[PDB]
């Protein structure tokens, strides 16, 4: 159904939306000027304002000559955001059975899909994004939420973006589960060398520090001294050293701007390790 897709407002709050609009028309042959206003305001959404014109063009019998006039309104709001009203409309079953298993409100993942498809930022500026909306507990589940959203998008009978656009969608995408796939990874490696164990650091600002090495591998030394700073008082230098070092190696190597721009970062580790362990074993 195109009700089911409309994510603003409860189950009544709809209904009634919808009757104060269909008993607006009930009059047969109104004002459909400034009602407009007034469907505006009831569904800030165009992906909810064009759902539920389509709802009123499955009553009869209104109709044969106002149902012109209905989808010529529909075409007024699609005509400017074609790719936004889509991109909302075939990601809303998903961001009811996602807003709901990650007890999270529904329109606030459509935008995350619909904000997703049309973005020009990096995969990790991405990754970071999610992680500070959602929080980090659904750093990893939003992911699936946007690629489970985007299978559905493609086998829609409207979908948002071209072949060539879902094509590099889907690229932007696969790069984002190679960023969580080293993040699951680093993951194992803060808890055997247990340095979050303490109460001391964040996993959150630990997993930070770790893409801006992805990021900035040049300073990758820079970075990780808001670490050393808390990481002294308890724990060694060559543990917060060999966990970032270990996790790279052993984790997907396209996610750096090149192999030799990995380089720079495998490097900046191997000579930060090696000299913490000559300043250690030296007392």
């Amino acid at each position: 159904m195109s009700q089911e897709r409309i994510l603003d407002g409860e189950e009544d709050e709809i209904n009634h939306k919808i009757f104060d609009l269909k008993r607006t028309l009930k009059d047969n042959l109104p004002l459909d000027r400034d009602f407009i206003d007034r469907l505006k305001r009831y569904f800030k959404d165009p992906s909810d304002q064009v759902l539920a014109l389509r709802e009123l063009l499955n009553e009869k019998d209104l109709t044969a000559e106002q149902v012109e006039l209905l989808t010529k309104i529909i075409n007024e709001i699609i005509s400017g955001s074609e790719k936004s009203v889509n991109a909302g409309i075939n990601s809303a079953i998903q961001a009811k059975l996602f807003g709901n298993k990650m007890k999270l409100e529904p329109q606030l993942l459509r935008a995350c899909y619909r904000g997703f498809i049309m973005g020009n930022i990096s995969t990790t500026d991405q990754y970071i994004e999610w992680l500070g909306n959602f929080g980090f507990n659904h750093r990893h589940t939003i992911v699936n939420f946007v690629e489970q959203s985007l299978i559905v998008d493609m086998d829609s009978e409207k979908p948002s973006c071209n072949a060539y656009e879902f094509g590099f969608v889907l690229s932007k995408l696969i790069a984002i589960k190679m960023i969580r796939t080293s993040d699951v990874i680093f993951m194992k490696k803060l808890e055997s060398s247990s340095l979050l164990k303490d109460g001391s650091l964040s996993a959150e600002q630990l997993l930070l520090t770790l893409l801006y090495i992805f990021q900035y591998p040049s300073e990758s030394e820079q970075i990780l001294t808001s670490v050393i700073e808390v990481s002294r008082a308890s724990h060694e230098d060559s543990v917060v050293y060999q966990t970032y070092l270990s996790s790279v190696n052993e984790s997907p190597h396209d996610i750096f701007k090149s192999e030799s721009e990995r380089e720079i970062a495998i490097n900046i580790l191997r000579e930060l390790v090696t000299s913490a362990y000559k300043k250690e074993l030296s007392r």
